[PDB]
């Protein structure tokens, strides 16, 4: 009943950001979820001289 | 009944930011969750001379 | 019934930030969670000459 994963990871990231989730994973009936007036206004600048493998 | 993972990781990150989640994992019926006036005005600047393997 | 992990990790991080989660893992029905006026205002700067393996 063998399971064999053998994973190899060489990945690279310059800047990595997690989630910014407002309401998340709320199991139950008759519950109330309100998200009111969100504003994403954020800025991302990425500049690179050469991107990719080989 | 073997399980064999054998994982290898050489990965790189220059800056790593976790999540910023407002309401998260709230198990139960009849509950109230409110998230009122969120703003995200964050800035992310990434600059690189060469990004990638080999 | 072998479980065998064999994991090897050589990964690198220059700067690492944990999560900034407001309300998190709150078990119970009929409960109330309010998050009011969040502001992400953060700045992240990453500059590199060469990022990646070999």
């Amino acid at each position: 009943v063998q399971i064999i994963n053998k994973k190899l990871d060489l990945s690279n990231v310059q800047s990595k950001c997690g989630s910014k989730d407002n309401i998340k994973h709320v199991p139950g009936g008759g519950s109330v979820q309100i998200v009111y007036k969100p504003v994403d206004l954020s800025k991302v600048t990425s500049k690179c001289g050469s991107l990719g493998n080989i």
